């Protein structure tokens, strides 16, 4: 009736002015993905995409939609995380007349029905590529594909709540959609982009094993991803989420940080730069290794589970903090995850207890003998559920490279210069994002002399480094 | 049957309480005061006016006082420093309290008055002061009251109009010598910061002061912990919760680097920033120099930085000439104190866009914009929560030490209408309350150790000129 | 023909004089003290008696006074810490100097005492101590005169018997009265550090004080940047020179967490250590727990640490009960004061291998070993170079500024037998000649903000209860 | 009866022993590999020729290899590293060891030959190359030796006349194909600087490598530690030792955020000063600009630093026209590449004055000077030390590993006539060995964990394009 357009699901579309304010500000803040708005403009490379988005539905990221739309693209969005929306970036792109469907507080119900939404083209028809991060997307069309051709069994054994919701909705797929609708779209998309650690191993995986529908570029590795936003983002917005959900003075608390990668090193930053006398867990005894060289003590979680007042998970793992290590815990200890999913701490063992709300994605979980901890978001991302993400400088790096990653598989493989396998971007595309986003922060780069770029044996507009080279 | 409070939405009383709850495990020292002055009731018959930010640390206070037995009524000491559920909380048990975020000026100062309209009539007996407002209000009200009232038509400001119409209409309003029974009734006030400090001593100097005051602030355990370790931890709070910028990579400016300003440089390094600090002090220069800050001017900076801060309790910092020369969407706000720091009168002719409560972009006839935090009053009250609740545990039993010093330790006149600070005895006590919280193990001098130090083994360990 | 001088290695003089040259473009405040009172040659007729550290450091000190009219004799306050070029260059400036690094107890003691025969006949008239020694071979040989003599034959250590044998050949072989006619001629003694300063406070208490003493550790300018900063760029120094371990990676042990204790471990955690505190003081220890330090006893960082550091003043800090407890090649270290903070002579018996100057392997009978810097004593100055120029340039300002005011402004004997200290406007004025070298811009109060803050726009900027 | 050597002076052995000793216990990769294969002897039968910087750390490496059971001949890879306590230590275990530190250039190459001379007769069968020179010496050898003499005449550099010559003059001293009987004989090369591995790669691709190699330079665990960890520790360490300047208060330009200035800026941060950094590729400029540091150029920087690190790697860094522009008495060093980062040829009719041992006083023509360390060449090996034993342990864990893979791990030839890496399983080996000693616990994978992020328990636990 009144408005015309509502192919969307938000939860307050007047909302949309004051997103739209945020990301004016936002854009200021994203030079590469501004900048490459301007270079990709004129050609249109994305001119016939219709690009199916499954990323945390945040300010960072509507201005990453209006940056695919302004190179071509056809759009429809979810968010892949059911506490990471912000409410007025989502609005302002449903406003833009772009379908999404993202709430912040979404059940997990709703988070798989908007998923299967992505596939319903508006008009008609299906996706022609995916935008992914952490998989769900991508694994939606896998799972529906092989189930679809006669695999059936495996919708019927689930292990957890997500599961059984997963496993009806293909269920529910396959009983309403026209026969063969998986393969459909499996033929239809001609490649993903993917984003996280976790997502990315997910792809790995399927393409080792030869069950890889389409071409993937591993966005993750880059270096101007992997070794800023994994880092620094969880540098500056843990502490964030930490703070927002609980107001904890940092200074004087001990902390225990599982995992040492990328983003546990930015995690473990995060903390002991705001004060906090900071452990970590590790498996890997080269990643532990350069912990100790950084000064934190190195230690199992059953030796930090009754002296830390804080625990981050950081791992991209299961069953990281049990029920055993809760237990053991001081009362009001504050419980996190910044990795992945919601099983890096064993929250479905707590559900048995008696849990109070405090606020949005902060409750208190009280045990038989008295003692409480205080959960943050459920277990789910902290950084994106209890406060705002990671800021927009970083999540510019990010996006550029998912920007030219969809431009790649969507507009630069007329060859099959990407087959059914996993690639990163090359290193001379790597270095121009790097490059977009010095002018910003005042960087003054050196320019090599002729005789300087032979002594070490580059050309002077680069690459300057091996591909082996780990900065 | 309750209704003597004004607060935003009496609804989020459970949601305060929750909080209330959860702010008492981190204010070891306040818990433990309940506990040891509880069975004695040291504050029976005290009837304290509070003006200090309405939020949950200040909550745990209030019912700390309470719980030694006092009576009170309370209101925030700034417009937009109160916490909406920590205030419900405090009407819902029953405590008049008069605290809206966002309130207006003219609503700032009519619910300061309403402190002194004691519940069931008369006037309080203590006061409970952050930043010296309801002092003043008392002072400036006797004065006027003694027929001395020619300042009253001569207001250099809008809330000094503001203050001014209020003293008047508290002379009409209320009986023949109210300022003078108010003043006769307080047996003392107790004040928090720096700049109620400095106004205080600057009254006991004149002889104006109309009662003994605690200065709160120069105990050890409130400076150099709230003003250094709370703006450490709450002023790039403020900063990230209004903007959501990346503070890596960015340069920010600091103006100020005594203890707020030393606390200010370290929260922005810490998250990441490249600090520059402007100072008039050459020993406190000298500290940000040796601590790796470039110590540079406001003109200097102005250009460049990302960030400014102001730090300093002084007026005209950051002036209209440094806005327009800043680059566009320049972050600026003020942690120091009032709303002068930054000359926001300056720009009430431009075009002012509000983004969200307490964040607004001003634009400049260029077109060059800069973003204002909190209309450039306290920007980690404002935009974020303040100091958190475990700093503050430290400043507030100081406090609570300091109205019994008043209140209950002063049958002997040992405290006259002049400025005290409490003994070093109670500043090493309200430490040593904290230290089990944090898994502090303290070692004890044996006998010849402490003989050889020259102190006792129960302290003070340091001599009263110690610095720290 | 001039030999009034015992040094190790006359031939250094050169070396030593181009450290000296370095040293001075790094020392702006002494270099502008002299320039400024040179030509008022206000210590014209004094006759300073020194007893500090030899470093190139203290070179540039001694030539300052000199440049400033004084008459000179120096000796160091510590076997270890001379710069034997250092010491070189001022007997090559035709000074008497008695300092030789590694020199023993016995000719450390008959060193002090030439400081008080003066070339040409009778006394010194000034005293510069740092640690109180000089100060304190007058006041023992004058009690002794006086009659009370039995003192001297009770020592309690090796040190105190060689100081006690020195006492006595001084009385036997001097004229009759020569301590009390070295005590009616010294008209001041300027104190460095925090143990002699505390020394002098206790001797001024029970009125035994025998001329006045400015205590010149409590200037804002020495406390908070000596003890704290210079200990922060040299205890690692010392460490580093002495053993060459790497530090990212280890635990460190500090003892302490006052101005020396906050600088040692800053210095342990900037290079890469985890570093434990313990402390007797719950506001230090509080403060520690705030910058992020575990906080636990001696008892319990014993088996675990790799690097231990005394920092406390006090005495029996680590026993020989903690160091038979330590992992095999812990590494012992003292930067606090003389040598008892770690329970040296308890290691006596055990066999001790030299591995280099300063550097002792002693071994347990279960075989684990220690790794000892300096035997206990200074490490900073026994292992490494002592605090860089810049920062000891504060200290030594303040050292000539003290003899100044003793010397040349004690006409109306406002210094009377009692220690003081230098007022707010000197110390202000030391840190304001190091400003310019570092590129620091100190900005200027205008009349209306120096009025709004109460100080004059020259200053002082802060009250003289301000810690800084 | 031991004879087989030349150093500066065996006397020094019984010092380098006792240094020996203590690094031992700093270097527990290099101790349990003793342990681990010292039953099973895998080196026994070899004869390893090495070629690496002569210091106390390669004497542990040394022992190592032996305790393995190779017979062993040593030289350094460069004339000034040498320590001649620790080839003395060398020399007078019974080990064959060339290398006096300052020996000529001449020297250098006739000590490296000796190498080849084996004790009883016969070739090396296993090198051990830190630059090259050594294979370099092999293969130029061996291709003058098939009849392709004419590079030998038509050389450029005074380097190259005495290489081809002493290449001229075994072609006469040895027997005819001695160097093809030395290539026939060698089983493998380990290698890890980063021009060492460029030339086995070039000769791989070539068709020209005479025998198997493997590049440590790939080791994730030797890059980390032999460029940044070691570079953080002993950078300041020599700006130290050279200088004694305070650091806090400084302001430092870095060139290059490459492992070696990522160590070296955080290095000098740490220790206190305000750091600039240059770079010419973006992504490294990004990531030092994310640290906080502010990235300017070489022109920008001459004016206004204090003290200059080049740490490129590349040549023309730092050039007579941006040390004309330096203020007076800034420092300049090098921690980059051995020589040509800094344009030291361009001030050699300069007036240089010797302060001491690698430090030296620059003075143009109007009087501003500049402070060299160790004539542009290392400053951590130079003016100090070098890196710390358990840096080095690291590295020499590495080599240890590729010397037993290539002489005992190639029965099958799975290593031809190529380079290769080690795989990462020995990587994580490398560091799994150094965790005890300081104090790391590991936590073990249980089976579906492993699964679910597709590794085995054991490892390896990350891709080989993974980054750390
Ligand atoms: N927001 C908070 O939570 C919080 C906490 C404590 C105190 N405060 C307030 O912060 C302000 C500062 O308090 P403080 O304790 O740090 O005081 P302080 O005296 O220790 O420090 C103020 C510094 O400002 C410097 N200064 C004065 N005018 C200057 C100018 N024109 N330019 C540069 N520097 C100048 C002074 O030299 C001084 O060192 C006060 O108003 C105080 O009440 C706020
Ligand atoms: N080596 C140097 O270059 C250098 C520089 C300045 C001062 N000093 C000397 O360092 C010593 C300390 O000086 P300071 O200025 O830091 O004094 P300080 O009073 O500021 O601090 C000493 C601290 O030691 C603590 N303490 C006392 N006994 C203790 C114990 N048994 N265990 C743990 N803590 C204990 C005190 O509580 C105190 O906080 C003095 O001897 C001083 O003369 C040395
Ligand atoms: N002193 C030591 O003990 C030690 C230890 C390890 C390595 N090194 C040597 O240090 C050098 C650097 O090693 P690295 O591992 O850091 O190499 P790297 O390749 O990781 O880093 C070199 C950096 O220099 C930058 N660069 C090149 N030319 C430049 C210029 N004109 N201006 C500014 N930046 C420039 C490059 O972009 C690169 O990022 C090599 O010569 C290496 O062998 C020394
Ligand atoms: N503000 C944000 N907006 C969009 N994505 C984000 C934001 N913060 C973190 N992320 C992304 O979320 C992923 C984790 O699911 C990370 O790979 C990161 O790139
Ligand atoms: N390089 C130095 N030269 C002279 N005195 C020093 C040096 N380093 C530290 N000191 C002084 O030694 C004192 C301890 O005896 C400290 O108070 C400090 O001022
Ligand atoms: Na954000
Ligand atoms: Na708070
Ligand atoms: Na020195």
């Amino acid at each position: 009736a009144k408005p015309g357009f509502t192919d969307y699901i938000v939860k307050d579309i007047a909302l949309a002015d004051f997103g739209r304010k945020e990301i004016s500000l936002a854009e200021t803040e994203m030079p590469g993905l501004m900048a490459t708005r301007e270079e990709y403009g004129p050609k249109q490379p994305l001119k016939g995409a219709r690009i199916a988005g499954s990323l945390h539905m945040t300010i960072q990221t509507a201005v990453l939609i209006e940056t695919l739309a302004a190179l071509g693209a056809d759009i429809r969005w979810v968010s892949c995380n059911i506490y990471s929306t912000q409410d007025h970036a989502a609005a302002a792109i449903a406003a833009a007349g772009i379908p999404v469907f993202a709430v912040k507080g979404e059940t997990l119900t709703e988070y798989w029905d908007y998923t299967a939404k992505l596939f319903d083209w508006h008009g008609g028809g299906t996706p022609n590529m995916i935008l992914d991060d952490g998989g769900d997307a991508t694994m939606l069309v896998h799972a529906g594909y092989r189930a679809e051709q006669g695999d059936t069994a495996f919708l019927d054994k689930p292990g957890s709540e997500e599961e059984e919701i997963f496993y009806a909705l293909v269920k529910r797929l396959l009983k309403e959609k026209p026969k063969g609708w998986f393969a459909e779209i499996a033929k239809n998309i001609k490649g993903v982009s993917e984003e996280t650690t976790t997502g990315v191993h997910r792809l790995y995986e399927m393409a080792n094993k030869g069950t890889l529908l389409f071409p993937a570029i591993n966005v993750n590795d880059s270096v101007t991803k992997s070794k800023f936003d994994n880092l620094y983002g969880c540098r500056e917005s843990l502490v964030d989420g930490i703070r927002r959900g609980t107001d904890v003075m940092l200074s004087g608390k001990v902390a225990m940080v599982a995992g040492f990668g990328d983003v546990g090193k930015g995690s473990a930053a995060s903390l002991r730069q705001a004060g906090c006398r900071v452990m970590v867990s590790e498996v890997d005894p080269i990643c532990a290794l350069q912990a100790a060289m950084e000064g934190y003590e190195v230690v199992t979680m059953e030796d930090a589970a009754p002296r830390a007042d804080i625990f981050v998970t950081a791992t991209g793992n299961k069953d990281i903090i049990t029920i055993e290590h809760m237990r053991a815990m001081k009362d009001r200890a504050i419980v996190c995850n910044i990795g992945h999913f919601d099983n890096e701490i064993q929250i479905a063992s707590l559900r048995n207890l008696k849990w109070t709300n405090i606020k949005p994605q902060v409750d208190e979980i009280e045990f038989p003998d008295k003692h409480r901890i205080i959960m943050l978001s459920e277990g789910r991302l902290v950084n994106l559920g209890n406060a705002m993400g990671h800021p927009s400088f970083v999540m510019s790096a990010s996006f550029t490279n998912q920007t030219l990653a969809q431009i790649e598989l969507f507009a630069n493989n007329k060859d099959s210069k990407y087959a059914k396998k996993v690639y990163v971007l090359p290193k001379t595309l790597d270095e121009k994002v790097a490059r977009l986003h010095l002018a910003k922060i005042g960087v003054k780069l050196t320019e090599l002399r002729k005789d300087q770029a032979d002594y070490i044996g580059v050309k002077q507009e680069g690459p300057y480094k091996s591909d082996h080279y780990r900065y």
